[PDB]
C-alpha cells in the first residue's frame, strides 16, 4: 500500500460501476498510460470491522499471476479512505450477460472451461476462490474470461461442508456446479427461497441437478461437481478434460457476440 503518492492526482475517477464488497467502484483512467482501470474507494473509518478481510484479499490478488485472475495494480491511502486498483474488464460479468436471454451450451462450456482454467492455476497454488458464481466471473471486451472477488476465508452457492464449518478446493468445485446451473436455468438452485432456509436445505438435501432440455454431458458434468462428498468430485484438471467442455467450448473470442447482444439489450 502505497502511504506517499495522491491516487487523485494518478487516476481520473468516472462513473460507478456499482457497490462491490466493502465499498463502491468507478471506472477510471490511469492519467499515465491512460489505460481503464477499475478503481474501488473503502472509507476505512466506515469499514473497521472489514479492515482485515481487506488485507487478505489484498494479499492474495498479488501474489496471482495468471490470464484467468484479475490484474491487480495496487492500493493507495488518501486521508480515510483507501483506493485498490485493478484492471478494467469492459465485457461486464457473466451474470450481466444472462440478462439479454439464455446461453447456448457452446457459450456455457466456454465459460466454465474458462473459469476451470483459472481454477486450475488457484488450486495449483494451493489457493481456494472461495466465491465462485456467474456474478464474479468477469469478461474482458474481448471474450477473456477472468475471476474475481475472491471469497472471505448468501448461501446459494457454498458447499454443504463449508456451511457445516466442517474443507478445500473441492468446494470450488461444488460452486463451480451450482455456476453451471445458473448459467443454464439464470439462477442458482434455490433462488426463491429465504436464505436462512437454503442454509439448512443445502447441507439436508440431496444435491440439486439441472433441469430442462439440456444435453445429458451437460447435466453429467452439473452431477460430477454436485457431490455431496467432496472426494467424489472432480479436480479441476479434470474438469477440462470432461466431454461437455470437449464437445461444446470453442474459442472465448466468440464470446464477444455475447457482450455486443448484452449491449444491444
Ligand atoms: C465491469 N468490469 C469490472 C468490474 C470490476 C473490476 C474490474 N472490471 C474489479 C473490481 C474489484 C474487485 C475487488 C477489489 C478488491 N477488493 C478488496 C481487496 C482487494 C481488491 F483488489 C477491487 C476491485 Cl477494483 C470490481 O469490483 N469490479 C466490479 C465488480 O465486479 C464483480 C461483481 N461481483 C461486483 O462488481
Amino acid at each position: 500500500t502505497n502511504l506517499k503518492a495522491d491516487p487523485e492526482e494518478l487516476f481520473t475517477k468516472l462513473e460507478k460501476i456499482g457497490k462491490g464488497s466493502f465499498g463502491e467502484v468507478f471506472k477510471g483512467i490511469d492519467n499515465r498510460t491512460q489505460k481503464v482501470v477499475a478503481i474501488k474507494i473503502i472509507d476505512l473509518e466506515e469499514a473497521e470491522d472489514e479492515i482485515e478481510d481487506i488485507q487478505q484479499e489484498i494479499t492474495v490478488l498479488s501474489q496471482c499471476d495468471s490470464p484467468y485472475v484479475t490484474k491487480y495494480y495496487g492500493s493507495y491511502l488518501k486521508d480515510t479512505k483507501l483506493w485498490i486498483i485493478m484492471e478494467y474488464l469492459g465485457g461486464g460479468s457473466a451474470l450481466d450477460l444472462l440478462e439479454p436471454g439464455p446461453l447456448d451450451e457452446t457459450q456455457i462450456a466456454t465459460i466454465l472451461r474458462e473459469i476451470l482454467k483459472g481454477l486450475d492455476y488457484l488450486h495449483s497454488e494451493k489457493k481456494i476462490h472461495r466465491d465462485i458464481k456467474a456474478a464474479n466471473v468477469l469478461l474482458s471486451e474481448h471474450g477473456e474470461v477472468k475471476l474475481a472477488d475472491f471469497g472471505v476465508a448468501t448461501p446459494f452457492w457454498m458447499a454443504p461442508e463449508v456451511i457445516k464449518q466442517s474443507y478445500d478446493s473441492k468446494a470450488d468445485i461444488w460452486s463451480l456446479g451450482i455456476t453451471a446451473i445458473e448459467l443454464a436455468r439464470g439462477e442458482p438452485p434455490h433462488s426463491e427461497l429465504h436464505p436462512m432456509k437454503v442454509l439448512f436445505l443445502i447441507p439436508k438435501n440431496n444435491p440439486p441437478t439441472l433441469e430442462g432440455n439440456y444435453s445429458k454431458p451437460l447435466k453429467e458434468f452439473v452431477e460430477a461437481c454436485l457431490n455431496k462428498e467432496p472426494s467424489f468430485r472432480p479436480t479441476a484438471k479434470e474438469l477440462l478434460k470432461h466431454k461437455f467442455i470437449l464437445r461444446n467450448a470453442k474459442k472465448t473470442s466468440y464470446l464477444t457476440e455475447l457482450i455486443d447482444a448484452h449491449h444491444h439489450h
